């Protein structure tokens, strides 16, 4: 397959539904490079767990922890890391109130070349357990020659646009590692990266960053087809922000707008959301614990309750991962009929205008709060005009692995969206138990 798009091993399922999956012990292996040192971005950490998952003779390499954490937090977190000398942190700057940093990547130096892994996994022992997580692999990219002079850039304007990434962070231990990326071909790379970072666009950089920057890639390298209006647009998170009081505060009115770009030229088009319901967390295999980490919050969905008429149901046959909660975050546009995709992103951007951006200044500038990165796979930058759908996750290699069922099935009169702060003690789950937070 040219997609390196992976979902994580599943404690739990039929070894089919791991055949193909991997562990972060996998994606550290010494099979996948002989590590030099590492970068890892994130949000969560469990650093004593984290350094078990490298091989035993790579876990003294150095490791840079990228974090957003402040005050007692970043205290935590420096407590932690102290017992390991190798350790270091960068404390990416959050200027805007209520930003994070939900970036989840891997840069991987080996002995061989440099590995680039984006993913959607935090990292704690819960996240590669029993959910539903999504991994790109990027491929082995090697060193360019002492006094080559050679751009290493890919026709995706990746190895740029990781850069531009990174440089936004302003952070004297992330400009090493644009030094090692500058002296890497990254030329083989086929998606196109997708970042949010904290700030307030306007001009030029308008389109640099969260959903212009997904707007202005599908402008440049997609194209419209007949029929378009009728391709709907998916959205699947595992959190959900105030979106205000109505779909055209913000929902239907710049992110959808967005999402249904096609090409260069000039809405009924259906908007399929997807976010567990209250049952598919009960049954789940970690039952009500599972809820824990989809964080949304009763005073947030009190004050959209229009919002929750777009929800549809997790259902992930296709990957037997039903059972498994969803803590990926994926978009895409599917054909009418659902046999093939326009496009397909995975990425860390929950339903948010934190992640994905919010216009400001009469619609003159773009305002971020948070760090969010993802990657976009588009026909064009595989030779093909759309993908097609791959009928079972794990069974030509042109279609693409959709993790989750489609069509997208509509929660029933009953079904109620997972609010993670609020009782559920009428149905036990799983484990047997209630959830009383
Ligand atoms: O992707 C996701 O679903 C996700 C969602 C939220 C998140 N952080 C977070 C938490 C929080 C606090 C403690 C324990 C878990 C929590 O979620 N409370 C807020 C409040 C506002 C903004 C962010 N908040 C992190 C991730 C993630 O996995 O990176």
């Amino acid at each position: 397959n040219p997609f390196q798009f992976y979902l994580t091993r599943v404690s739990g399922v039929k070894p089919k539904y791991n055949s193909g999956a991997l562990h972060i012990k996998d994606i550290l292996s010494p099979l996948f490079g002989t590590l030099v040192s590492s970068a890892q971005f994130n949000y969560c950490f469990d650093v004593d767990w984290l350094v078990k998952q490298y091989p035993p003779e790579f876990r003294k390499k150095p490791i840079l922890l990228v974090h957003g954490d402040k005050r007692e937090a970043k205290a935590h977190l420096h407590a932690q890391a102290k017992p390991y000398e190798n350790i270091s942190l960068c404390q990416a700057k959050l200027d805007i109130a209520f930003g994070t940093h939900h970036t989840k990547m891997m840069l991987l130096l080996y002995e061989e070349g440099l590995r680039v892994v984006i993913h959607t996994s935090n990292l704690i022992h819960a996240d590669w357990h029993q959910k539903t997580q999504g991994i790109w692999l990027s491929p082995l990219y090697p060193r360019i020659a002492d006094g080559t002079h050679k751009s290493g850039e890919s026709p995706t304007h990746f190895k740029a646009d990781l850069i531009s990434y990174l440089m936004a962070y302003n952070a004297p231990s992330l400009k090493e590692w644009i030094d090692v990326i500058h002296k890497h071909d990254l030329s083989e790379t086929n998606v196109y990266l997708i970042g949010s970072t904290p700030g307030r666009f306007q001009g030029s950089q308008k389109d640099n960053w969260g959903h212009f920057r997904l707007k202005k890639l599908l402008k440049d390298h997609a194209s419209s087809m007949p029929n378009a209006e009728s391709w709907p647009v998916v959205g699947q998170f595992s959190s959900v922000g105030s979106l205000g009081a109505d779909e055209s505060k913000w929902l239907c009115s710049e992110f959808k707008e967005s999402m249904l770009t096609l090409g260069k030229e000039s809405s009924s088009v259906p908007l399929y959301l997807i976010y567990p319901s209250v049952e598919n967390v009960r049954t789940s295999l970690e039952g009500y614990p599972a809820g824990g980490s989809l964080p949304y919050s009763i005073q947030t969905a009190e004050k959209q309750n229009w919002l929750h008429s777009y929800f549809h149901k997790w259902s992930a046959e296709t990957s037997g991962r039903s059972n498994a909660m969803p803590h990926i975050k994926t978009y895409m546009r599917p054909s009418p009929d659902f046999s093939k995709i326009a496009w397909f992103l995975v990425t860390s951007a929950n339903l948010s205008k934190a992640a994905w951006g919010a216009l400001e200044k009469n619609g003159t500038q773009l305002m971020i709060r948070s760090y969010e990165l993802g990657v976009l796979f588009l026909p064009s930058a595989f030779g093909l005009d759309s993908f097609k759908v791959k009928q079972k996750f794990f069974a030509p290699m042109a279609t693409f692995p959709v993790p989750y069922d489609l069509p997208p099935e509509l929660y029933g009169s009953k079904d109620r969206p997972w609010i993670w702060n609020i009782p559920y003690v009428k149905a036990p789950d799983t484990h047997g138990n209630m959830w009383v937070p």
